[PDB]
């Protein structure tokens, strides 16, 4: 089953002749990773030399309770994580229920790639790209069910007085094909690029199933391609939402909005702006933004909000196979899919 719900068709490690290993710290996942890159005679396959299932087992909110007692300590400290370069055996880090991680997983010029369960918070090193999740030049990835959190606050005096924390998902390069699902993403200021600039355009991304709780921007802030959002709960977002900008173009289907400042949006660059076909979600009219509270905000540049609640442009037809509850139904039951600990469960209309 390579089945994501989304644009990643994967089953990451967990295919034919996996070698499951357990990681009771980041230093482990380092070295398993590094042992999964040799032959039987010692020497290394580009690539890999087997497929990986590694359940982390460590904990480490010790450093997560320290960090969130003291937010503005974490941007100068050293960035902590793990990298997987070009691993393209199939791999798959699964964390074990109760495990918790005080660094992030940075994937480059890998494919086949599965997060799943993982409780990252509070990551050190904001101004030195210190990202929770980070998928760069990497097709076919899967970050499915894991709680990524901080603190939705900028300390003062931080590099570019944006950098207290870095992001919780960011994408970037030639990841033309990513699923970010069933992750509870709160307290996070930027939550993640579609592209690291105007030039790095494309990918085609699926958000589904999301639970976004006090969040300022970035849902995602999209460069060109393709995104579709389905199924995702977006509340208490401060400062924007999904942002389509390069001409990118968006589905924006069966989702629930509530207490959101401009949660569609096409700003900051001042041209070329992106579309949405809007469908199936909670808002279907302007009315429904005083029920919902959702509120609309201009820019200094030329900008087009979804203040209209129209659809502006198109949308391919949907490649993958996928089935979406209502909006109503993701707004009762969500929460209890979203996250770790959940056993990897899945809202299905039945649970409606
Ligand atoms: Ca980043």
């Amino acid at each position: 089953a390579t089945d994501t719900g989304g644009y990643a068709a994967t089953a990451g490690g967990n295919v034919t002749g996996a070698v499951s290993k357990t990681a009771t710290s980041m230093q482990d996942i380092v070295n398993i990773i590094d042992a999964a890159r040799l032959d039987a005679n010692g020497k290394k396959v580009k690539g890999g030399a087997y497929p990986l299932v590694i359940t982390y087992t460590g904990n480490e909110d010790s450093l997560i309770n320290a960090a969130a007692a003291n937010i503005c300590g974490q941007w100068s400290k050293d960035p902590r994580g793990v990298e997987i370069k070009e691993f393209t055996k199939g791999i798959t880090i699964i964390g074990a229920n109760g495990s918790s991680a005080n660094f992030g997983i940075w994937i480059k010029k890998s494919s086949d790639v599965v997060v799943q369960n993982m409780r990252i918070g509070y990551l050190p090193g904001g101004a030195k790209d210190g990202d929770m999740i980070r998928v760069d030049d990497s097709p076919n990835v899967w970050v499915d069910h894991n709680e990524l959190f901080a603190a939705n606050h900028e300390c003062d005096g931080t590099p570019d007085n944006d950098t207290t924390f870095e992001s919780a998902v960011d994408i970037k390069g030639a990841s033309n094909t990513v699923t970010v699902s069933y992750n509870y993403i709160h307290g996070v200021k930027k939550v993640g690029l579609d592209g690291s600039s105007s030039s790095d355009t494309g990918r085609n991304i699926t958000y589904h199933h999301n639970y976004y709780n006090d969040v300022n921007a970035r849902l995602p802030l999209q460069r060109g391609g393709l995104v579709h959002a389905y199924n995702n709960l977006y509340t208490n977002i401060t400062g924007s939402g999904l942002n389509v900008r390069q001409n990118g173009q968006a589905l924006i289907e069966n989702n629930w909005f509530e207490k959101a400042i401009n949660p569609v949006t096409s700003r900051y660059d001042g041209k070329n702006f992106g579309t949405w076909v809007l469908k199936g979600n909670n808002i279907t009219k302007p009315a429904d933004f005083s029920t919902y509270s959702i509120t609309w905000t201009a820019d200094t540049k030329p900008y087009v909000n979804a203040d209209s609640w129209t659809s502006t442009g198109t949308f391919p037809t949907v490649a993958y196979n996928y089935s979406p509850v209502s909006a109503q139904c993701v707004k009762d039951k969500l929460p209890g899919y979203a996250g770790v600990g959940k056993n990897l469960a899945t809202l299905t209309s039945t649970a409606c």
